[PDB]
């Protein structure tokens, strides 16, 4: 069980003004810290956010959160479930800002909702330092779906924050799961308009080198992995199914020659954007998310599991028998026999 702590700085809030927070399970014999960002889409205007508040309120408010949560997958403390980091200090950060972890805007008389995802990450890091993070050797910032995009937008800011506070020995790294999307043509028209409306609504913030490349009005580009990743300085491992279900939903895909070619070309383009990503894991499967799933140990690429590939990454920071770049070449979902059923 990880235990809930609401933030001590109560001006850092979920959408509705209630305090944000984190779940923690300490491991006093370990100098490794894992901070996981939850996902869950986003909202981009008043009417859209009001609908979310009616039926997805735990993603907008801490008022109903439970006092504990079970750690699963990479957050499990059991060696049989988590061969990678079972002895680490475990942190789960709930997503209650609906801004893909980018916002830095308070509620006020002109704003019905607060969007403070980027500040929530900073405040969690600051309060953990007094609970033992000051002694860390590695801080791994991990996240799934919207949280995986949030890793890409925030890992370098966390590195900078710890450096400016006087902790230069803590190595900050990122793990982005199912957060790597393509702004491609759809199979059928109903696109990027939602994320363009949202960044304005949230006052969203993107990494500094990427904002300087794309410049004003075009910062929405930095929410797409293949465009922001080359600008990052911290080490980042990318996990992405080649046929991701949230990608295909937005593409209006639910088999004739036209659809076959469409699907095969999506997998080829995805494989192409990962070619110069040295630490990555990308199986040829139709699925979404993996790292906090209990059976995340099961899938393999070229005979290597995801927990093994992450261990090889730790060692690298080429190794005989212990690879770190694992991308499937076969062109159709579930051409890899280890795909989840
Ligand atoms: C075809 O164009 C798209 C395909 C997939 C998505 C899904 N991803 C998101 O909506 C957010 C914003 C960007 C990163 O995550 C969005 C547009």
């Amino acid at each position: 069980d990880l235990r809930l702590h609401l933030l001590l700085n109560t001006s850092v809030t979920c959408n509705d003004g209630s305090p944000a927070g984190y779940y923690l399970k300490e491991s006093r014999g370990s100098r490794r810290w894992l901070l996981f960002l939850e996902g869950g889409w986003y909202c981009f205007n008043r009417e859209n956010c009001d609908s979310r508040y009616d039926t997805m309120r735990r993603l907008m408010s801490s008022r109903d959160w439970p006092r504990t949560r079970t750690g699963t997958g990479i957050l499990s403390s059991q060696p049989e479930e988590n061969p990678y980091w079972w002895n680490a200090n475990m942190v789960f950060i709930p997503y209650c800002s609906s801004d893909v972890w980018s916002g830095a805007s308070s509620k006020s008389e002109k704003n019905e909702y607060a969007f403070m995802g980027a500040l929530i990450i900073q405040e969690v890091v600051r309060e953990l330092l007094g609970r033992g993070l000051s002694g860390a050797k590695v801080l791994l910032l991990a996240g799934s779906s919207a949280g995986g995009t949030g890793v890409l937008l925030n890992v370098d800011r966390v590195a900078e924050q710890l450096e400016k506070l006087g902790y230069p020995a803590i190595q900050v790294r990122g793990l982005a799961d199912s957060g790597w999307f393509l702004d491609n043509k759809q199979y059928r028209h109903t696109p990027t308009e939602a994320i363009r409306r949202g960044i304005r609504y949230w006052n969203g913030v993107v990494p500094e080198r990427c904002r300087r490349q794309f410049q004003e009005g075009e910062e929405w580009n930095c929410f797409f992995g293949y465009k922001v990743y080359p600008t990052l300085r911290s080490p980042v491992f990318v996990v992405q199914w080649l046929f991701d279900e949230a990608q295909l939903t937005v593409d209006n895909v639910h088999v004739q020659e036209g659809l076959r070619l469409y699907i095969q070309n999506l997998g080829r383009e995805l494989r192409h954007t990962l070619k110069d990503v040295p630490a990555s894991f990308a199986p040829a499967c139709l699925s979404h998310e993996i790292i906090i799933r209990s059976h995340w140990t099961d899938v393999q690429v070229k005979g290597t599991s995801l927990p093994r590939a992450l261990h090889c990454w730790d060692r690298s920071l080429p190794l005989k028998g212990c690879p770190v770049h694992l991308v499937d070449s076969c062109p159709w979902p579930h051409c890899n026999p280890s795909c989840p059923t």
